[PDB]
C-alpha cells in the first residue's frame, strides 16, 4: 500500500454536485507527493459558474496523500486500502445553513489515483453565505480528528471547517466522516494537520480553483 | 404487494442525468392507478432547458402501475417486490446515435411510490436528433416483452421505442432492461408476456419552467 506513494503520483478528481435544484460538474487534475504531504491541483467547473463557493467544496474534492512520519506509518489507513481503494462518506452541516452529503471512491486506475464523488446539498438558504456567495476565497488550517471504526473495518473522522466571510464573521461547517475499504490497518486516535492555499490561473477563462495543500499526521 | 395498488397512489420521480458533459435534474409528481393502468404525472426540469428532448426520457421516468388483469395477477413481478421495491437498469441504444445507461430504485417511502434514477448518456452526435432537438413532442404505443430471469430472482425486458422526427423519419431506441428485487422476500417470476403501452405528452400553459405533462395507459397481455 505505502509502496505506491513513494514519489509523485498523478491525480484525477471528479465531482457530481446537486444543490437546491442546481447541478454542477467539477474536474480536477494534478499531483500528490505523500513523502512531503503536498497536493498540487487545478479544478475546473465544466458546467459554468458554480452555484456554491469553491471553498465549500475543498474538503470534498485524497487524504491518502497526508504525510505520515515514520513513527506513525502503522496508523495510515488511507494507504494500504490501496490499490483497491476506500469509500469516503461525509455529512457536512453548515451552521445556520444547509447540509452537504457526499460519497466518494478513492482508488488507483493505472498510475493515477482517482477520486470520484457525488454531492447532494439540501436546505440551503437563498441569500445565505453559501448560495449568496459571501465566503472569502481562502482556507484555514484544521485538525482532522481520526478514530478507528473496527466494526466497519475502517475509520471515522470529525472536524469543523472555518470559512471566513466577507462580513468579517465566520461560517462553521461540522464534518462527520466515514471511510471503509473497497477490497478485502486500523489506527489509534490521531489527527491530521492541514494547510491550504486557494488561487487562480490568470489565463483561465472558465470558473476554476487552483489549490496547494500540505497535510501531515500527528498526535502520538 | 398487490394490496398496495388497489387505490390511487401518489408518485414521486427524480432523475439525475449526465449527457455528453451536460447535466440536468428532473422532478416528477402525480398519481397512478394500477386497477385501470393509468398514470398522471407532471415533470419539471429544475436545472433549466433540457439538453435532450423530453420524449427520450419517457421510458426512464413505474411499471408497477401497469394493469394486470385478474387472470395474469400471478405474473406481476413489479408489485410483488413492493413495498421494499426493485432496481431497474437499462441500456438504451439510439440507432445511428448515442446511448443512455440508467439505474433506478422504485419503492415505497410512506404512502408515496418513489422512482429515483441516474442516467448517463454517451457518444451522442451534436446536431443529431437528440442533441439537435429534432424529435416531435409525442409518443407512440409499444409492446414491452417481459421474460423471467430466475438466476437474478427477477425479470428481463426488451423493446424498441419509435421516436417520430420532425422531418417525417423515425428515430429508433432499442431498450434492454433488467429488474431485481431490493428485498429478500419472495416475488412472482412470470411466464413470457408483454405490456401494451399508450402515452400522451402535453404542457401546462401556466408553467414557465421547461416541463412535461404525461398521461399513460398500460395493460399486461399475451397469455
Ligand atoms: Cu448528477
Amino acid at each position: 500500500g505505502e509502496e505506491l506513494f513513494t514519489g509523485v503520483v498523478p491525480i484525477l478528481i471528479e465531482l457530481d454536485g446537486h444543490v437546491n435544484g442546481h447541478c454542477f460538474f467539477v474536474r480536477g487534475e494534478g499531483e500528490g507527493d505523500a513523502t512531503i504531504g503536498k497536493l498540487s491541483l487545478k479544478f475546473i467547473a465544466t458546467t459554468g459558474k458554480l452555484p456554491v463557493p469553491w471553498p465549500t467544496l475543498v474538503t470534498t474534492l485524497v487524504q491518502c496523500f497526508s504525510r505520515y512520519p515514520d513513527h506513525m506509518k502503522r496508523h495510515d489507513f488511507f494507504k494500504s486500502a490501496m490499490p483497491e481503494g476506500y469509500v469516503q462518506e461525509r455529512t457536512i452541516y453548515f451552521k445556520d445553513d444547509g447540509t452537504y452529503k457526499t460519497r466518494a471512491e478513492v482508488k488507483f486506475e493505472g498510475d493515477t489515483l482517482v477520486n470520484r464523488i457525488e454531492l447532494k446539498g439540501i436546505d440551503f438558504k437563498e441569500d445565505g453565505n453559501i448560495l449568496g456567495h459571501k465566503l472569502e476565497y481562502n482556507f484555514n488550517s484544521h485538525k482532522v480528528y481520526i478514530t478507528a471504526d473496527k466494526q466497519n473495518n475502517g475509520i471515522k473522522a470529525n472536524f469543523t471547517i472555518r470559512h471566513n466571510v466577507e462580513d468579517g464573521s465566520v461560517q462553521l461547517a461540522d464534518h462527520y466522516q466515514q471511510n471503509t475499504p473497497i477490497g478485502d490497518d486500523l489506527p489509534d486516535d490521531h489527527y491530521l494537520s492541514t494547510q491550504t492555499i486557494l488561487s487562480k490561473d490568470l489565463n483561465e477563462k472558465r470558473d476554476h480553483m487552483v489549490l496547494l495543500e500540505y497535510v501531515t499526521a500527528a498526535g502520538i
